[PDB]
């Protein structure tokens, strides 16, 4: 049974990468408030870090992006076919990880949040490949249903062993919005050059751009090329300048820091959330 | 909420291609045995027939293949992004489907099956992507985890709600190679022409053509190539008749079928299942 | 200036397939009403001749075709910069014979009809590379455009030497609307094999296909995928053909048909047209 | 009729690109002889930059370019069957244009010109396809025909709403042979990206020069028909261009050329303004 | 050692294909003049046929082929650079084989062979791949070179050992032509379809139909395609028989026949030769 | 004939390449012992150059590489079916010159030494192409076969004309190693950018990557990815430092340096070729 190893081993290999110092933060502070046993606790972790790693291995093949965290994508070293068996394998070594909580209610909330998260992807993924520019309030809904996805497996299986019963739903809706607006802003602004602009995808500053100048369709034209030219991109990213589009994203995460904050207070308050929030504010001005 | 429909295009398409006679007659036969009652079988028959349709959806993509029982693979009409995460949908509709039974072990039964499926396409992907050969013996073993994933979750879903207690674990696994290997056969012997080829994968023809003529590197060589030309699949089919490897394939099979009479005997018989494989062997 | 021969082989090239046969029987049966004079008729059929030869040389390359009227493409010969150049190099030799007819009027109509050409190719080619399918109306619209601008053309330098002042565009509406969707029935039906689906374009066939089924964006999704694949299009064609797209085509064929000749009644008659239309409308 | 819009976007994107300022100041410097009534003076301009423009978003096509003027190819963000279609309806804008002139002769001198830039761009595109290398009088001779159609447009209409008798033709070919050889070097020494016209394959004069110069090698022939954008080997070739003496000698062709213009510009009685811009465009050699 | 099996695997594949029966033809048609012992006869003949194949290797590298003799090239199945380095193994096994004929002038004699059959095939690669058509007369003085490398090395060697001193050039010139042109027809004419049009290359009929209509160079430009479309192919056979391309060519073909007729009379006549020539001239 | 110049275009070419003062040096190195006269050396190194360029030529088509010391391989300019003729050529030309050298036995040590040679080229592109990585032992093995073809015939042609009889050949295999070793290393640690790796090739520091950690099949899967992508390659460079592959071969080469010290001193030293050897250790 070294089956296992050569199944597991796309997984493996992305274990590398940065990622899971902010996952423990966040397992941390929402602790702090749900005050769950230990032993619970690390299930619930290990739970959340399979489910997680094997959902990001699937949109890299989703999205064919080269790069994640400096790394190349696992499917471009073992190839897509071993890359989609072992993600899904892992989903379900998850489901029976999920099964050791021995709580009646688990596996309903584990299968209510992964459809969740599928039905945001589903949307990201159709918006891009039917050519279909989402309006932003269409897109920060589907950003609630990916991350809400695993935001909201994690601190339900929490809530499941916790005395903790105030509304967290709001919190961690900001906090998904914050994690993939703040990834859509670095991803054009600063994974390799502009990579969003090569998937063909629609990202918050794409989407400000095309909604803001409605005669044109130069964004929407670049998009669909799904190029890799140094060239394009860069004049992509000088017209999002000219258009206010960085600066609009700007915005909308500064408020959704503020709103954070207001949040956080209004249960109580939570240090350790803030100074993680506050950290991955920096990544503005 | 018409997202749902988007979601499930992929899906729906699929219900259009030939299968579901075969899945249902299995289903009827094997509640011969054990007799499921009416509302938890059709739970259990909508449950394997979502499994099993989203993993297919995803052997395409795996495998590359153009045709599924005369249609187009989903993915080459919605496109591989859309398809995956549709079919990994569907996994899950099947899960929160699977837990109306309302029966303390069918999770942890359906668990163990997906795993299991997993690590069959695990080595069947391996194989064919790193270029091992694997042997006969092998080959049999994944194919018994392939298919005894699916297989094993409709009937231990089943017994899940029967006092039939016998073990039916053999039967399955002569059912299973038998499917397998009648698929491998009719793939390069009569989906488009010998897509296995193309795919560049490992089937029992060739398992055999190669172990068979070790002084020769020439089939793993043309599987390498990944080929849709025409001209090599011939000659490649002409070199597993000439090295006798579909004869070889044949009697595999014809040992299989007598092989699922004898365990079907041992059971207290199934005429319905009999009927369902002499059709199938009808093919060699 | 043999360079004369090189930059005008493409055009030369396409002037061994059929489609004059057509193009000389509608002269014909217009000049019944229009009646100009030989010296003057003859000019224009050169232009006519020239402008369509060479927008068709254009729309080969837009189209990414393979076939026309079953030769192969030019620029497939030639490539597709000796064909840009060669196109629209022919276009000012056009122009350069309209000026010959030595009307004050007759540039000035040119300018407007090649303008009106390109408007509706504008919109067709617009609608395909960023996947917005027209609704049935503005489909009709830029067939108009695109059609009317030859028509136009032919039957409005014809009327500048003419004393037949009565109103000919509803008719060359019509006309225009039923070569265009005849085409593209014939297209999806009977260029080789459904070249419109690799081309990716919105025909009425297809148009009538996506409004008729809101669900389903099946149809948008294969011509997206702009593909030869010989089974997408056979799945395709049977998909048009059980949602009723090809009747629908039929039907919308047959009352063109009927509104040409009430038309032609409408202008006193004209058996020579009469005839083209009962012989183009065989095909359905 | 928003259809205007879309036909129109590919030509409202070139517009974006530095190019205006030189046609421009030549237009101001032959009025300085041919002093055009200004009614008139300003349709000639606007038809110059409207067939100007749409024959380069067609040459780019033709000659697979990648950027002009630092920016990215029309095509290359809109697709080249929609920027085709852009061009040749600019094109007959064009010709609705000069038609507003209204000169019995203002179409008939169009038609002529259009009708000679065809056969200059025929040449060019013949002798790169069909991979005949064209002799350097050979190419001199079409690059008269490319250029000469443009600008005997120009100053082709402009005389006629002029009664200025002297001859012009001799000082545009000059001008002709000196703006596209100074390209022809421009793009090989130093806008558009990396040794484009060696990914073209075109035959252009330093090529011309280095293939004739070395019978015995077929280096460069074979370099241009690999059609590369490898990095590498178009280092190489420029190397050897450098080795056999081929910039040197596009340089002094280039000083012939400038000197030709001032001898010829001086024989129409002088002209500062057009100095000043000879004298410029020769900075860069 | 078993390295050598895999070193060799695509050289034995090759020797599965038609072409042996002639090669032994033609050796006992010459040896009816030269009566070599048959302990030196067989060592040339294996020779011959190890330089043969094994440069057909590397032809059909270069030439970009898909099959020969009904068979998918070598390399379609092994792959470029392992066929390279087996047919260059191969050659220095020739060498090696040569050696054991202990002929002081036998490696003299080979090498200038070997070296002949590289400036024929050189100049065959040198007009296609930088697009120079070459003049009949060129042509048929490359042809004499890239045949008569092998032609003269089997006779060559044969003639050491035999009193036959009679020249034998002419003749095998003759034949040179005979085979190359033969060839060149049965491509364009009856391998898969046309590939000498897809190689790009320049054969006997494209050679005629582009000098004998100078201002066409359609010709040259569907060449230089390198194009596997079966109607671009077809419009050019089509082309080339209109041009009468295909009549020159049997008639050239008749004319050597003859001219091999009296050249082998003029040797004292070979019933078993005549029997070849004739045998092979019956598809014109 | 021009034709021997445009036959051996892409040989001049390659001659621009550095490489000729290291084959100077060795030459000399060895005629410090050899003492061979000067007519018959001055053929030699001819010989030798001509069919180590001609190797090279074949090697990089082999190989799929882009550059060869800083320039472009000659196959990127003149294109594949050239190059290979050309070398070929060249080869033959190589058997020529070894002729003129009238020792009954240069002919077969040529023989010997390039049959040698193309069966150690034939294992690397095996075991590239078949994705079956070598044992470090395997390895060193065929870089015996393949360096030694070369060094094996410009040291046995000097000992044919030289009345030293030590043995040489433990020098000469210490040598090879250490000069495909070095390569090797120089390749990955510093050609563009990690050829080797887009080549696919199993080369010393990812042969022992791999069998350092054999739970991984990383290295494996990123050379069959064939791969031009810089990140995946410095991905890979920093993986194989992680196993301490660098070192490794560092510490090779260094053992390697110091027995060619030893040897050298076995045979009563050689202060240029102690020099040679030096000189090239700076790169360690
Ligand atoms: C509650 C606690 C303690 C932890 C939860 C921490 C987790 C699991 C967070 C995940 C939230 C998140 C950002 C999920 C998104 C996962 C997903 C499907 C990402 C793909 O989005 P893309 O838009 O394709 O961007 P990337 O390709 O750059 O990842
Ligand atoms: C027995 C009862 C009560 C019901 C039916 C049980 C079921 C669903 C049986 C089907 C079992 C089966 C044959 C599963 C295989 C699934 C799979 C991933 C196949 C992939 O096989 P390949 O070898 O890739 O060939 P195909 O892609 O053409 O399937
Ligand atoms: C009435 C008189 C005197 C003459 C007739 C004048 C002519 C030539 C009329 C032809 C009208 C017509 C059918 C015009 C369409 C031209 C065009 C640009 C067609 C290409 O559009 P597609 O829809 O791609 O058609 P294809 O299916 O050939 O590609
Ligand atoms: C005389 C007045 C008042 C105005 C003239 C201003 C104009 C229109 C000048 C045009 C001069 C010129 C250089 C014309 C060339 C047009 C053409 C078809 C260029 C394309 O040639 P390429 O060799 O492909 O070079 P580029 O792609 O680098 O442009
Ligand atoms: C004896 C004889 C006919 C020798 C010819 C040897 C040779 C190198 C032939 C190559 O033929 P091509 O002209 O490339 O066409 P084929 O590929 O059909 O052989
Ligand atoms: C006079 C003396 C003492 C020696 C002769 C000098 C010579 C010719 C030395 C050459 C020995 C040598 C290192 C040969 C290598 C032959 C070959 C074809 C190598 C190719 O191996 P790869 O692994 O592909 O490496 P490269 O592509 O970097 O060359
Ligand atoms: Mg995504
Ligand atoms: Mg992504
Ligand atoms: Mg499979
Ligand atoms: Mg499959
Ligand atoms: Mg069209
Ligand atoms: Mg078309
Ligand atoms: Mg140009
Ligand atoms: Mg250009
Ligand atoms: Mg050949
Ligand atoms: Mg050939
Ligand atoms: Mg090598
Ligand atoms: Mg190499």
């Amino acid at each position: 049974e070294t089956v296992q190893r050569i199944l597991l081993e796309p997984y493996k290999y992305l274990l590398q990468l940065p990622g899971k110092q902010v996952r423990t933060k966040l397992s941390q502070a929402f602790n702090h408030w749900l005050k769950v046993p230990e032993d619970k606790l690390q299930i619930i972790i290990e739970v959340t870090e399979m489910l997680h790693n094997a959902s990001l291995l699937i949109d890299d093949i989703e999205d064919n992006s080269k790069l994640r965290r400096g790394f190349p994508v696992a499917h471009s070293i073992y190839g897509i076919p071993s890359v989609i068996n072992s993600a899904n394998y892992v989903y379900f070594l998850g489901l029976e990880k999920v099964l050791t909580l021995d709580h009646p209610d688990a596996v309903k909330l584990f299968t209510r949040q992964l459809l969740e998260l599928h039905q945001g992807q589903g949307l990201d993924i159709y918006w891009r490949d039917n050519y279909t520019c989402p309006t932003e309030e269409e897109y920060k809904a589907m950003v609630l249903q990916k991350t809400g996805g695993l935001f909201g497996l994690a601190v339900g299986l929490m809530q499941l062993f916790s005395d903790y019963k105030e509304d967290l739903k709001p919190l961690l809706n900001t906090l998904g919005l914050f994690f993939q607006i703040r990834d859509d802003y670095a991803n054009l602004h600063s994974k390799s050059f502009c990579e969003d602009l090569t998937e063909g995808k629609f990202s918050f500053p794409t989407i400000h751009a095309i909604w803001s100048r409605p005669e044109s369709t130069q964004v929407q034209n670049i998009l669909r090329q799904r190029t890799e030219n140094i060239d394009i991109k860069k004049y992509c990213v000088h017209y999002l300048e000219d258009v206010g589009s960085f600066e609009y994203t700007r915005n909308t995460l500064k408020e959704l820091e503020a709103k954070a904050y207001k949040q956080i207070d209004a249960r109580g308050g939570n240090p350790e959330l803030v100074a993680l929030v506050k950290h991955l504010s920096k990544m503005f001005k």
